[PDB]
C-alpha cells in the first residue's frame, strides 16, 4: 500500500543539520544539477513508521494512537534516553543518499519502538507499517525528487561527490520528539513537514 502519513523523529541537533548543509553544498559545487534532489532545510528526520490516513476521523484516530504510544516508548527505554549517532554516508542503490545511524544498542531499541508503533496503530484500525525490513536512515537527497535528472545525464549519485564525508561524524541526536506528519500537505514555513500532532520523549512530565 501507498502511505500518505508517517511517524517522524525530527533531527534538529544543530551540529547534525549543519554538517549535512556542508555535505549538500559540497555536492552542489561539484554538480549543480543535483539541487532539486536535495532534501530541504528544516526537513531532516528519521521515519519511524508509515501509514494510511484517508479522512479527518482516521487522522484524529492517528493522533490518539500517537498519544498512546508515548508511555510504550518510555518502557522500552527503561527510564533512560535514546542516543542516535549519525556517522558516515550510505545509499539505497545510488538513488537515495543518507547519513547512516551508527551501530549500537540504540539500534534494537529503535526497531522495538518502530514495531510497537505499528501494533499500536493497527489496533486502532490504521493500516501502518511495511513488509520491507526497517533500516533507519537520515536522508539528505533522493533522485526521485528531481524526475528530470533521470531524463538528463544523471541516473545515480556519484560516490566521488561525497567521498570526503564517508567516515564523517555528523553528531548525536537524543530522541526528544515524535511527530505525526503528512507526506503530501504543504510544508511548514520552517521547512518541516505538515505536523498533525506530536509527543515529547526524554523529559520530565
Ligand atoms: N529500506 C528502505 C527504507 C526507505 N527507503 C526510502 O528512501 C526514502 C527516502 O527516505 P525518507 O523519506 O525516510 O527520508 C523513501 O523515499 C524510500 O524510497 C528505501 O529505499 N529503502
Amino acid at each position: 500500500y501507498q502511505p500518505n502519513y508517517f511517524l517522524s523523529i525530527p533531527i534538529t541537533n544543530k551540529k547534525i543539520t549543519a554538517g549535512i548543509k556542508v555535505l549538500q553544498n559540497s555536492i552542489l559545487r561539484q554538480d549543480n544539477r543535483l539541487t532539486k534532489a536535495m532534501v530541504g532545510d528544516g526537513s531532516f528526520h528519521i521515519t519511524l513508521l508509515v501509514m494510511q490516513l484517508l479522512n479527518e476521523d482516521e487522522v484524529n484516530i492517528g493522533t490518539d494512537a500517537l498519544l498512546e504510544l508515548k508511555p510504550f516508548v518510555e518502557e522500552i527505554l527503561e527510564g533512560k534516553h535514546l542516543t542516535l549517532p549519525f556517522h558516515g554516508i550510505g545509499t539505497f542503490q545510488g538513488q537515495v543518499g543518507f547519513v547512516k545511524l551508527a551501530d549500537g544498542d540504540h539500534v534494537s531499541a529503535l526497531l522495538e519502538i518502530a514495531e510497537t508503533a505499528k501494533r499500536t496503530f493497527q489496533e486502532k484500525g490504521i493500516l501502518a507499517g511495511e513488509s520491507r525490513t526497517f533500516k533507519p536512515h537520515l536522508t539528505f537527497m533522493k533522485l526521485s525528487k528531481a524526475p528530470m535528472l533521470w531524463k538528463k545525464g544523471v541516473r545515480k549519485i556519484e560516490p566521488g561527490l561525497y567521498e570526503q564525508f564517508i567516515d564523517h561524524r555528523f553528531g548525536e541526536e537524543i530522541l526528544y520528539q515524535i511527530d505525526l506528519c503528512s507526506m503530501l500537505k504543504k510544508k511548514q514555513s520552517n521547512g518541516y513537514y505538515h505536523c498533525e500532532s506530536s509527543i515529547v520523549i526524554g523529559e520530565k512530565d
